[PDB]
């Protein structure tokens, strides 16, 4: 079943692992996507407590599956394509003058839920630095995510720069080097790129520490 799994809202099961600096934590969370207008909507919570890093940090690592891809593009699509087996994401994020993230995921359908499964590991962050300090604004910019095809692996990579918002004024980048590739036996696609935006907000009612995040993204440049 290729993107016909994307037919109208489908119900999202996030799971992270996490750990920074040798600081642990776990983070779960649940909402839905409609793909045929590229919407997330999600709501996430840290399981062990306060985080030991900003929330908008985590927020790229957290099912691009659910971008639309306008007609004229629909063969270019390969998360849909990997679908239901689904595909790993891994990911390398090199925080400016900081830190860097390594992560893996695994991205696929249980039942009618598609499922982000990922194990997180942060290694070399400044405490005085952004990240460690918690020095970034509770916000998100909107970027454009640029995808290739790996044809040796049957899959794709992509690589972005994050524009990070500091108390200060200034900005923190982080530069994202990606790979995808399926976990079965797709759709491999012509150069193109995501147009990505982002709110990051918070349920009043909710006690624990937690992330509500609205996403709209989109195909283009073919
Ligand atoms: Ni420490």
């Amino acid at each position: 079943k290729g993107e016909e799994l994307f037919t109208g809202v489908v119900p999202i099961l996030i799971e992270l692992d996490g750990d920074v600096n040798g600081h642990k934590f776990f983070v779960r969370g649940e909402g839905e996507g409609d793909a045929t207008i590229g919407k997330l909507s999600l709501k996430f919570i840290a399981t062990t407590g306060k985080l030991p890093v900003p929330w908008p940090t985590l927020v790229t690592t957290l099912v691009q599956a659910f971008s639309r891809y306008p007609d004229h593009m629909k063969r270019h699509d390969f998360f849909k394509s990997a679908m239901p087996e689904g595909y790993v994401q891994e990911r390398t994020i090199y925080f400016k003058d900081d830190g860097t993230y390594k992560t893996r995921a695994e991205v696929k359908f249980h039942g009618d839920h598609l499922v982000n499964r990922i194990e997180l590991k942060g290694i070399d962050f400044k405490e005085d630095g952004n990240i460690l300090g918690h020095k970034l604004e509770y916000n998100f910019n909107s970027h454009k995510v640029y995808i290739t095809a790996d044809k040796q692996n049957n899959g794709i990579k992509a690589n972005f720069t994050i524009r990070h918002n500091v108390e200060d004024g200034s900005v923190q980048l982080a530069d994202h080097y990606q790979q995808n590739t399926p976990i079965g036996d797709v759709d491999l696609p012509d150069d193109h790129y995501l147009s990505t935006q982002t709110i990051l907000s918070k349920d009043l009612n909710e006690k624990r520490d937690h992330m509500v995040l609205l996403e709209y993204v989109t195909a283009a440049g073919i």
